[PDB]
């Protein structure tokens, strides 16, 4: 495991430079406002990422579609996350495009990916 996430972070860093000489590498400071930012869609309806990953991914979040029960984002936290990358190439974009409306920033991407593969400690 990581081999992708850190690939994601190698790629999306890379993609992201490729469009920005400034962006050269992530961080972890970054990853928390932009997940934690109540931000409005195209649909008329505000929403955040922390709507139903919660203020904390790594913890238990919460669809508010049928309100079951979505566990631990965190995709390094659980071993059964982040596995397939060509997939996951792709299930980012859409739903972002679901989400804001549209395709998320490169440099927004390899961000949460770090601060996704940063984090690892939950609440309870
Ligand atoms: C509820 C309306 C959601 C909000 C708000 C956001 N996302 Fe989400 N996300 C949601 C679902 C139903 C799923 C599928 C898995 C699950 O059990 O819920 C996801 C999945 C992701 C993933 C993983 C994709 C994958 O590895 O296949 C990521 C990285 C993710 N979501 C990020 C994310 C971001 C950045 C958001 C704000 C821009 C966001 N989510 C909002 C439901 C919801």
């Amino acid at each position: 495991d990581v081999t992708n996430a850190e690939k994601l972070v190698y790629k999306y860093t890379n993609i992201a430079h490729s469009a920005n000489p400034m962006y050269e590498a992530p961080s972890i400071t970054d990853g928390k406002i932009f997940f934690n930012r109540k931000f409005k869609t195209p649909s008329g309806k505000e929403a955040a990422c922390a709507s139903c990953h919660t203020n904390n991914p790594a913890n238990v979040g919460k669809n508010i579609v049928t309100g079951k029960e979505i566990p631990p984002l965190a995709p390094r936290v659980n071993t059964k996350r982040f596995t397939d990358i060509d997939k996951v190439e792709d299930e980012f974009t859409k739903h972002c495009n679901d989400i804001l409306g549209a395709d998320c920033s490169p440099s927004e991407k390899a961000n949460f990916i770090a601060y996704l593969l940063t984090e690892t400690k939950p609440t309870k």
